[PDB]
């Protein structure tokens, strides 16, 4: 479905930012924007919401709905298979909404080959050693899981600076000043759906 306003991905390094701001757009314009619920593999961490935050399902779920079509795009990330279902995204353009995806650096790659043609920000952290404190404070992954997380955010750090991969890249050292960035790349979008 090409119809409803152009989409919106969100990248940028787990844990440095994104999910906080979407949820903080999503709950200023509610009218305006409608997140896209992705499936994982991975499990709940306390206070996620099934139907909310993911759809959380096993591999062999999820696998019956891939070999049916049902995703645009998935990808494995630190043990767990992630993805946006072609519903997820169907879903927010039926409400005529801006349809905002969270995905990691994959997953833009994956949408870059889509049809969707939307608008691409990354939001990093001020320091890879200020993303491993609040990653550790939270502490919801093994240490093996913590290490392919920490190599994957060096990796989409260093990805960030590529020349037309990102419209905007923002650097979250205070949420708020992140939330202000966010708002400002969405800025003419927001005043239109207004
Ligand atoms: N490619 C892709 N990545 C996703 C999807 N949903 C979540 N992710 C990404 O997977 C990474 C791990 O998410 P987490 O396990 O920390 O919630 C994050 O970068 C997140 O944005 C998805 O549907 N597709």
């Amino acid at each position: 479905h090409m119809s409803g306003p152009r989409p919106v991905v969100l990248s940028g390094p787990s844990g440095a930012g994104k999910s906080t701001l979407l949820k903080r757009l999503l709950q200023e314009h509610s009218g305006i924007f409608g997140f896209s619920v992705s499936h994982t593999t991975r499990n709940p961490r306390p206070g996620e919401e099934n139907g909310k935050d993911y759809y959380f399902v096993t591999r062999e779920v999820m696998q019956r709905d891939i070999a049916a079509g049902d995703f645009i795009e998935h990808a494995e990330f630190s043990g767990n298979l992630y993805g946006t279902s072609k519903v997820a995204v169907q879903a927010v353009q039926a409400m005529n909404r801006i349809c905002v995806l969270d995905v990691d650096l994959q997953g833009v790659r994956n949408i870059k080959a889509t049809d969707l043609r939307p608008i691409y920000i990354s939001v990093q952290p001020p320091s890879l050693h200020v993303l491993e404190q609040r990653l550790r404070q939270r502490n919801t992954e093994t240490e093996e899981s913590l290490v392919k997380r920490l190599a994957a955010a060096q990796a989409d750090m260093e990805s960030s600076k590529e020349p037309g991969l990102f419209d905007v890249v923002i650097i979250n050292d205070s949420l708020d000043q992140a939330y202000a960035e966010l708002k400002e790349a969405l800025s003419e979008e927001i005043k239109k759906a207004q």
